[PDB]
């Protein structure tokens, strides 16, 4: 192994993320989940800390309505295969949905989900406890995606430190890991006949989502803002 490309989020608080790498999305349309929040390029909703953490801050304001930030490495960094790992304290409460995932590098040429998505972690917070790891792709996806769940060993929540969130992927196979630790491995012959889209580039994405049709919504267990804490992403070959 080598590690071939990392942000280590070095830099002054309230810097911007390093454009070099990542890009801001921005709308609050959905995202394909009914999620409640507006996505803004705002150094209140994604900067880094001056403590070496990229942090990106889902917040309610005033209305009700909510902000938070989408980063994603489109066109900059573009991974095919090895280990795709970020450290990551997550946030908590009901309705918040933090997630590193990858989308196929030829979206939207390609539609989704024929052009394949790779979540990493994804966490909602009326779970503390538990990440998924999934796959969606033709025939396997939205609903039905290949997909799993890892608790904390110790049942704890996840949000109280970093862990590190990592997937190991070769050609026609990915492997979820928590802290080292492989909970789950799915592959080409796991798509029931299926294409299996995986082996091209995809590139990478952190988000906070607020509320969602898995998560649920915001209730009264909800305490804004809330942050999700990066110390870096790495990735090997
Ligand atoms: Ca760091």
């Amino acid at each position: 192994a080598t590690l071939v490309w990392s942000d280590e989020f070095d830099g002054p608080a309230g810097s911007a993320p390093d454009p070099a790498n990542w890009n801001h999305e921005t709308g609050d349309h959905g995202w394909g989940n009914n999620e409640l929040q507006n996505y803004t390029d705002s150094r209140a909703n994604s900067a880094l800390d001056g403590n070496g953490n990229l942090v990106i801050t889902a917040r309610q304001e005033a209305d009700g309505g909510y902000t938070s930030a989408r980063l994603t490495t489109q066109n900059k960094v573009q991974p095919q295969y090895g280990r795709v790992e970020a450290s990551i304290q997550i946030p908590r409460g009901q309705g918040i949905w933090p997630a590193f995932w990858m989308l196929g590098a030829d979206f939207p040429n390609t539609p989704w989900p024929d052009s394949g998505e790779i979540d990493i972690m994804e966490n909602i917070g009326r779970e503390p406890h538990l990440v998924h790891g999934s796959l969606h792709g033709p025939g396997y996806f939205g609903g039905e995606p290949l997909t799993g769940s890892y608790m904390h060993p110790q049942g704890w929540s996840f949000a109280d430190t970093f862990h590190t969130f990592a997937v190991d992927w070769r050609p026609g196979s990915i492997t979820w890991s928590v802290d080292g630790v492989a909970y789950q491995t799915y592959t080409s012959a796991d798509t029931r006949g299926n294409p299996w889209v995986f082996d091209q580039p995809f590139f990478m994405i952190l988000n906070v989502a607020v509320g969602g049709d898995w998560p649920g919504y915001p209730d009264g267990s909800t305490q804004f803002p809330q942050e999700m804490r990066v110390d870096y992403v790495r990735v090997y070959e």
